[PDB]
């Protein structure tokens, strides 16, 4: 089965690109990555920065998580992201994203050894 670093891997990260090029980028990604599968992810985001700048925020600053847990961290600096989001008219099999690029800072809970990001908590 996945581990939870490689499905935060696989369900979060993009550094092939520097920002979603087109409106279509969310409903690609969602399908290539295979979080429409069994059903479509309503919420997803990507990051388009390197995995060991995103690894390193791991060591950034420690904050609670939104589940009261405190093992989350937040990047001191803003990084390049994608959020996608079902559509009030979208329907599984055939699920409609809306992509939104922006710089924000990211969020993540880290675990194991070695220490790496294991959930996406949120962006501000």
């Amino acid at each position: 089965k996945e581990t939870a670093a490689a499905k935060f891997e696989r369900q979060h990260m993009d550094s092939s690109t520097s920002a979603a090029s087109s409106s279509n980028y969310c409903n690609q990604m969602m399908k290539s990555r295979n979080l429409t599968k069994d059903r479509a992810k309503p919420v997803n985001t990507f990051v388009h920065e390197s995995l060991a700048d995103v690894q390193a925020v791991c060591s950034q600053k420690n904050v609670a998580c939104k589940n009261g847990q405190t093992n989350c961290y937040q990047s001191y600096s803003t990084m390049s992201i994608t959020d996608c989001r079902e559509t009030g008219s979208s329907k599984y099999p055939n699920a409609a994203y809306k992509t939104t690029q922006a710089n924000k800072h990211i969020i993540v809970a880290c675990e194991g050894n070695p220490y790496v990001p294991v959930h996406f908590d949120a962006s501000v």
